[PDB]
């Protein structure tokens, strides 16, 4: 397997004292294999995370950036981004598709824009309960992915990873099983194989979320497509430990 990621999606949340605490939590865990943490904190957490963060397994990433600097009145563009040092972005987010417009074309172009930008980037897809009841998860997520690629050139994809994140699996409590997103992860290496290239699949990490926590992480970690988690509600807490652990 290629080099796992355990990613904290903080989402809107947080304060100073609670962030302060939890990355004291985080630099304490002394981890020992190779994996990379990251962890996204809100946009004016930044430079507080910047600060104070010192385990060098970690990076941090912004949870959204629009391209370009300019007259967007409320929005942080990915050229502000990388002046201030940060060079990962999650970008498609279930909750900024659902919520704030982001359809697939919206998000091929962050995610082209980005990786023209040099950043590293965790692109987000993932099929709704409908969907799934309706057995198109394999033709949502792939088409999500297409339009994505689309945009890419084949160099571009050593940037990207894919979290494929079933939106009924979000906060819900309801994790996919192992089972469940192992069937995805294969048919999207798959997909990348055949259309992009063998070796961009064998070096692609495709992470899972959706209620990981750090007592199923690591029986989700133990399927052969599953490079590691983005973890929304456990990576406020201090199991957030075990969860990158499970990577092991």
């Amino acid at each position: 397997k290629p080099q796992p990621i355990a990613a904290a999606n903080w989402k809107c949340n947080g304060t100073t004292a609670s962030i302060e605490k939890l990355v004291q939590v985080f630099n304490e865990h002394t981890i020992s294999h190779d994996v990379q943490c990251v962890v996204a904190p809100t946009f004016v957490h930044i430079p507080l995370v910047q600060a104070k963060l010192r385990n060098p397994k970690y990076v941090i990433s912004a949870q959204n950036a629009i391209a370009k600097s300019g007259a967007f009145t409320g929005e942080v563009s990915m050229p502000i981004l990388k002046d201030i040092g940060v060079h990962w972005v999650i970008l498609g987010h279930s909750e900024r598709r659902t919520y704030y417009g982001e359809t697939d074309e919206i998000v091929a172009q962050k995610v082209s824009e980005a990786c023209k930008q040099g950043f590293m980037v965790i692109a987000c897809i993932g099929e709704t309960l409908q969907q799934r009841e309706a057995n198109q998860t394999a033709k949502v997520v792939l088409s999500q992915t297409s339009a994505i690629a689309a945009k890419l050139t084949k160099d571009a994809w050593n940037q990207v990873v894919l979290a494929y994140e079933p939106v009924w699996a979000i906060g819900t409590g309801k994790v996919a099983t192992p089972e469940q997103a192992q069937e995805v992860h294969l048919l999207l290496r798959k997909w990348v194989s055949e259309n992009i290239g063998t070796d961009v699949a064998a070096k692609l990490r495709i992470l899972y979320g959706g209620s990981v926590n750090a007592a199923n992480a690591a029986t989700l970690y133990a399927k052969p497509d599953i490079n590691g988690f983005l973890v929304g509600g456990a990576s406020l807490k201090p199991e957030f430990r075990d969860i990158i652990d499970a990577t092991r």
